[PDB]
């Protein structure tokens, strides 16, 4: 019934009790483990053109109003019982509801909080949360996120926030933004298939400039947006260069390192993925916090399908690409990490190595341990992409499940 | 599409369906509701100390199922060899409750156990694993002697070969034969007197063992362990192996000239021994098998896990790094030289080793020979990445498909 969970390191055991919650089923079944899976092959977002059936929409409601009304400690109180009859009210007559701010802020913060991929949970409760249910047209989202990134970059000093747009409605249009992040460095195919920028951003570069975006030159040309209102063509929008912080990467020691030019943006905005609170569905709610090192150095810089930059810091480092053995590889990436880290607080911008971040998490395991019996992680997503051992997550075994509010990925827009 | 798990690689953006989980007889301990792949002991396959002779008819389709792998291995499906082979195992689990295999069933058993495993990275060598047939050994003695042709052959003075040595199969009632050791070759942990412990830390509960048993311990940092050699119905017996058998590879660095003063070393062959070897229902709780160590083993998880002998700040001392603070990377960076100085030390010394990089290049092209000869290959993710530079490597960005297929290798409880 309970999994018992394991740190090896410490040979300390516990019970995981809150799995018991879940609700939705994952990708797993008792004849093969489909965990490192990125993406669901079911499990997705199936349109909204039609109302969800009532019963079930009517329970996940009460559910969640169950969930906030605890939280305020007034569970059963008069407020409590009315809510519940105002929810409803408002499904048996419109086949829908809608939140109040508080609630919706008490749903993004749980969201937040049940991501099984996010390592830097331990922030959960220091949300800003911003209501752009209020938004009509695809220019007043484009206020939106540029007040949303103003605020969150707060000159380097990052503060985590999301922004939520108005919730999916029957035979409606989603309101969405196409880009992944709200900053992103264009990818640009050239003659040979190669790829000028960044390999991962091809497709959305490419819809940009159909959609009568004027394309850079450069490896790191930010994108503009494309974002869409209900059932209109997306509308291209141009970010003002000046809320756009980037940070030039040098390094400590290595002269050299500098004048290969690289360098990368402070904040780190999901906007793709869709937010579920109570049934409810938003499919335009990006949210932003602080990079831990790896993202950057490892992963975007690292990655053979990126940037991969290994090979030219090896041989700047003069080191021997000849064979595997002299560990060249694993040389570099370890000194574009302390790049990274040293640029970012040489630009006095929020960062956090993958030492620190993983020893915050092990603390949020506790925490969550004794608060609700337990903390649903991901753990190939947990451990750092280097250095995996060296961190405290690797020795703790973890329970994976999706608890509501949750964060879920959705089909692309176009 | 398909009906079957969806596979993606996003290094190279290829799909590919596995066909072969299909094929899986016994469950693992996920569901639909939560996903408990990081367990390292889940308990499921747990080869529990059976008693009581198994349910015939359990252990019969068992037999049925491996004797048709066998057959179809061997291009005989349906023949004549196949019925009557079939015949003959039901015959005599009819009489006496259990069976026995032919000798190529067995060594066709063994690699396919090893072929299966889902968390061995060297399995693109799965086929010439040498198979050493030790079902007729009557003692713990007898053990002994077998054990040590297995270390020698094994070992071939640095030019390791991969083999397997099995022991008589689980009988009803009669005792199990069993090495108590977790592996042939392992280093003592001495608990002290403050609490700490001297020697490998993983290894304080055998190495109390061994003097409860006789053994006169030593007070070293790398003294190899004695082994705990048990027959059927008998308590264990104590043996010392040979030194000239136990190869060992002092550790020195290409370039910083003081690691070889750290007195660091770790011993060639890697030969898990406490694992249970289950084919076709019957069950070999005494079967060791070795290959040869990736550099990650030794020098990632043996030296630098805070529950082994962590090194990590001892070295970054050395190394004169910041390790009052984590963003100077001092934990990243002792530990690629303590890796360098492993593949080093055992080039050096012409000992057989694979860098993670070579064997995850390795073991991608063994997922690519299996997706042609089986339709899928099952793997453990978390076991498969290397312990460092996991995304700098391939297998990280291969999305992995994990179940039980047997023949297989299992955890088996202690025998004390
Ligand atoms: C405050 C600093 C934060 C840090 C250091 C952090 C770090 C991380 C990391 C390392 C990952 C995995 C990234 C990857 O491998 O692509 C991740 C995933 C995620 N984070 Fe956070 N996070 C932070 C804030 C937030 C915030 C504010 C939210 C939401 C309100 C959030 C929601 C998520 C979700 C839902 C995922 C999974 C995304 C996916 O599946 O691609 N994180 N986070
Ligand atoms: C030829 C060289 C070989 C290499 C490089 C290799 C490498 C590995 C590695 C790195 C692991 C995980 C180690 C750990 O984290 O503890 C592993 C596990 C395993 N290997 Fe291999 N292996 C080799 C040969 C063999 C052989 C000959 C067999 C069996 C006939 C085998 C069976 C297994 C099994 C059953 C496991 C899992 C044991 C456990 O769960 O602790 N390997 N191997
Ligand atoms: N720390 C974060 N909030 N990360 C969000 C995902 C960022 C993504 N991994 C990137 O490299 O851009
Ligand atoms: N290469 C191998 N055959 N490894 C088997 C497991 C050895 C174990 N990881 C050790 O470091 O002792
Ligand atoms: C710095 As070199 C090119
Ligand atoms: C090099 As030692 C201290
Ligand atoms: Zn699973």
């Amino acid at each position: 019934k309970f999994p018992r969970v394991k740190n090896w390191e410490l040979g300390s055991i516990t019970y995981d009790t809150l799995c018991a919650q879940s609700q939705q089923d994952g990708p797993c079944t008792p004849r093969r483990c489909l965990g490192s899976l990125v993406l669901p092959r079911k499990l997705q977002t199936r349109p909204s053109p039609g109302p969800p059936p009532a019963e079930q929409l009517l329970s996940q409601a009460r559910d969640f109003i169950n969930q906030y009304y605890s939280s305020i400690k007034r569970s059963g109180s008069q407020a409590h019982e009315e809510r519940l009859q105002e929810v409803e009210a408002e499904v048996a007559s419109t086949g829908t509801y809608h939140l109040r701010e508080s609630e919706l802020v008490f749903g993004a913060k749980q969201a937040w909080r049940n991501a099984p991929r996010c390592v830097g949970r331990i922030q959960w409760g220091k949300l800003q949360v911003f209501d752009a249910r209020d938004c009509s047209s695809a220019q007043e989202m484009f206020t939106y996120i540029c007040n949303h990134i103003k605020y969150a970059t707060n000159r380097g000093n990052l503060r985590s926030a999301i922004t939520v747009f108005p919730q999916r409605a029957p035979g409606r249009g989603d309101f969405r933004i196409w880009n992944s992040q709200l900053v992103r460095y264009a990818g640009y195919r050239q003659q040979d298939g190669s790829v000028r920028g960044d390999p991962a951003n091809v497709e959305i570069t490419e819809l940009c400039i159909q959609h009568g975006w004027t394309p850079g030159n450069g490896r790191f040309d930010v994108l503009p947006l494309l974002l869409q209102a209900p059932d209109e063509a997306p509308e291209l929008f141009v970010l003002p260069p000046e809320l756009v912080l980037e940070v030039p990467l040098e390094h400590p020691t290595l002269e050299w390192f500098a004048a290969l030019g690289l360098r990368w943006y402070a904040l780190p905005a999901v906007s793709n993925m869709l937010l579920e609170i109570g049934g409810l569905e938003f499919s335009a709610a990006p949210f932003s916090g602080w990079y831990m090192s790896t993202e950057i150095g490892t992963r975007n810089l690292c990655d053979p399908h990126r940037y991969n930059i290994l090979e030219d810091v090896a041989v700047c480092m003069d080191l021997d690409t000849r064979t595997t053995s002299s560990l060249w590889k694993d040389k570099a990436a370890v000194e574009i990490n302390l790049a990274v880290l040293h640029s970012f607080q040489l630009a006095k911008v929020t960062i956090v190595d993958h030492h620190a971040a993983t020893v915050s998490f092990m603390k949020h395991l506790d925490n969550e341990q004794k608060a609700r019996g337990g903390c649903p992680a991901d753990w190939a997503w947990i451990v750092p992409p280097i250095s995996g051992s060296l961190t405290p997550v690797f020795h703790q075994e973890m329970v994976n499940y999706i608890l509501s509010p949750a964060f879920r990925y959705q089909p692309d827009p176009w």
